[PDB]
């Protein structure tokens, strides 16, 4: 179709099928198993990238150029990465991923939203939406195109560390929050067919479903085990949100580390090819955990061999190595050069990756845009975080009895006032786990408002705000305060490190608590990813408000205290009386909870 040196895939004009399919038809075994690896940017050079073909990057939760890096820094160094891998002979445009989980939230000063699970308290799919928007324009701003989110988990146990990424133990809730996706990658044609991969273009990214399936019902919360229940509950609780995530087109999905029912899910062919693939007819990529491979055996990586051969027979595309490629690449081409990998597999892998990269435009703009910068920690974006954090607080007690005057909404004007805590000047407590770190961190991490910078915001220039961290009640009573703020609640988290089985905040949070609510009226903001034990601070609080972890917009809460808009999130998740009781959810036999899933008091605004 026109010129002397025309190459079909190259032509931006072209159907994806036929652009996947000219390319594909021209491509060497390791040009092949080159697309089907995943290298961290840890161990990325230019002459990795280019001689062995290499497919994709990523960021783990951490890994960055630099600390403080700005948008262009991060441009630069994808940039960089993909000037190699334009220059091999096919000139395949590598796709670099990342966990922007809750915003672009590696990057120092990006705009960082409440946790997933405090979005589900929301019950606002549209504002998920336009958090998903939000995220792409500032994934965007540091040139990356893929995102590792939504996490889609039905997390059914609190004990996991990772029960903040769930939206909710409902899978009703977790389903309607599949708007994330269409919101990242843009909203799918009204032609679309399900399961087909879907991203609008330049300034939108390739989403990923993860991580399937089951990853939410481990056994006792236990982060990458086994989840153990019949087919009829799988396809009940965990695999539904999948079908809403094929519906809108999401570009790919990660494979979970956990198991069902004893089977490794990297080593499922029946549940990766039999029912995502041939069943939901999913034509994006299936990508593996990190080191997910590895841990199909016991001890991981003690068969790196059976590792390769059964994820790839399983069905997985695209295979986060992410360090040792070379034994990866070496491991694979022994499989296909000795027949136990045929040739059709590796061709339906790279079919899909080829195209999710197609389809994206990654062949016509596999650059970033430096217009696309000043994106990152738009004050647009913080005012919509600052909006879904307010929506997500869940009041649970607002009046020591049912007859005192409630004390939220609080008045602006008082003449002196206490904020307390180890919560509430610590920007990085309220962030929670992947933010900045992995397992996030402690202090002033990023641009934000803690809880102390919102009130002092808030309140009239004649209201005196006193902060102390850890009064003691003599300091309190002796204070002439009018009311007190006080913040505890959990440090942050991430994956195994915050499985727990005792769900009780750290002290000192409870004896803070105590000290100031024993000398003056207080509002309690506990802090947490989840449900935590909370009779001991309900019972010493006037009122007590569950915050989740809601980001770097700390006015969020403030607006909802002094009265600018009323509470009106809702518990996305049951509130026990007894980690004794648990596993507990809507639904059993022994259902007694201290808050039943869907409780919320109320306020209006003032
Ligand atoms: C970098 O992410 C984590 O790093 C630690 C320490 O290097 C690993 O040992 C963990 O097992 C991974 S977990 C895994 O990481 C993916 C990529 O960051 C992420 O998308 C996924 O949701 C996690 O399960
Ligand atoms: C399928 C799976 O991951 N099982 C693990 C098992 O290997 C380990 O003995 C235990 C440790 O707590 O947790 C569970
Ligand atoms: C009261 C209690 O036992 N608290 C513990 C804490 O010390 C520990 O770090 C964590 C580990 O999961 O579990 C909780
Ligand atoms: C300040 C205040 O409590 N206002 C009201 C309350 O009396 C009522 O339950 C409702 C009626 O609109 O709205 C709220």
């Amino acid at each position: 179709h026109h010129a002397a040196d025309y190459v079909l895939y190259k032509d931006a004009t072209k159907p994806v099928e036929d652009r996947v399919a000219d390319l594909l038809g021209r491509m060497t075994l390791a040009e092949k198993i080159g697309q089907m690896t995943q290298i961290e940017r840890l161990v990325a050079t230019p002459d990795v990238l280019r001689d062995n073909f290499i497919g994709s990057l990523l960021s783990g939760g951490g890994s960055v150029p630099r600390k403080g890096a700005t948008a262009k820094e991060w441009q630069d160094m994808v940039d960089g990465f993909q000037k190699a891998c334009m220059s091999t002979r096919l000139g395949i445009p590598m796709i670099y991923g990342i966990d922007a989980v809750h915003g672009q939230n590696n990057v120092y000063g990006a705009t960082i939203f409440p946790h997933n699970v405090g979005l589900g308290a929301t019950r606002d799919p549209y504002l998920v939406k336009r958090i998903g928007e939000a995220t792409a324009l500032e994934v965007r701003a540091t040139g990356i195109q893929y995102a590792f989110a939504p996490c889609i988990a039905v997390c059914r146990d609190p004990r996991w560390g990772r029960c903040y990424e769930s939206y909710s133990e409902d899978r009703r809730i977790v389903q309607s929050m599949t708007e994330l996706i269409p919101g990242l990658q843009g909203d799918v044609p009204k032609d679309f067919t399900s399961g087909m991969p879907f991203v609008a273009g330049k300034n939108k990214v390739a989403a990923c479903a993860k991580h399937f399936v089951g990853d939410g019902g481990t056994v006792d919360g236990i982060n990458e085990n086994n989840t153990i229940i019949n087919r009829e509950g799988l396809m009940n609780i965990h695999m539904p949100a999948y079908k809403n995530a094929m519906d809108k087109g999401v570009s790919t999905v990660m494979i979970s580390y956990s198991s069902w029912n004893g089977v490794k899910m990297h080593a499922n062919q029946d549940l990766v090819t039999g029912y995502l693939k041939d069943t939901l007819k999913f034509k994006g990529f299936v990508i593996s955990d990190w080191e997910g491979i590895d841990r199909i055996t016991t001890p991981a990586g003690s068969d790196y061999s059976y590792s390769v051969k059964a994820s790839i027979l399983a069905g997985l595309d695209m295979i986060m190595v992410p360090n040792k490629y070379q034994q990866f690449i070496s491991i694979l081409t022994g499989h296909v050069n000795g027949g136990v990998i045929p040739m059709s597999r590796i061709d339906d892998a790279v079919t899909r990756i080829l195209r999710v990269k197609f389809t994206m435009g990654l062949f016509e703009n596999p650059y970033a845009d430096p217009a696309m910068a000043e994106q990152l920690g738009k004050q647009e974006h913080r005012d919509l975080a600052r909006e879904a954090a307010r929506k997500s607080l869940v009041l649970l007690k607002n009046g020591k009895t049912s007859t005192d005057a409630p004390l939220l909404p609080l008045p602006k004007k008082a003449p002196k006032i206490l904020v307390a805590g180890s919560h509430a000047d610590n920007l990085g407590y309220q962030c929670g786990g992947w933010t900045i770190e992995y397992q996030g961190d402690t202090g002033r991490t990023t641009v934000g408002t803690t809880i102390l910078e919102a009130v002092k915001a808030a309140v009239d220039p004649s209201t005196v705000v006193v902060f102390a961290e850890n009064p003691d009640a003599e300091f309190v009573k002796s204070g002439g305060f009018s009311y007190a703020i006080v913040a505890v609640g959990e440090h942050p988290y991430t994956e195994t490190k915050g499985d727990n089985l005792n769900l009780t905040i750290p002290e000192p949070g409870l004896s803070t608590v105590q000290a100031v609510c024993g000398g003056v009226r207080c509002a309690t903001v506990l802090i947490s990813g989840r449900p935590v034990v909370v009779q001991p601070l309900l019972a010493a609080s006037d009122a007590l408000v569950a915050a989740w972890l809601p980001g770097s917009e700390g006015q969020g809460v403030t607006d909802a205290l002094f009265g600018d808009f009323g509470f009106t999130g809702r518990l996305p998740r049951t509130w026990f009386k007894s980690v004794d009781q648990l596993p507990m959810n809507v639904g059993d036999a022994h259902y007694d909870p201290l808050f039943r899933l869907g409780y919320g008091l109320t306020t209006n605004a003032t």
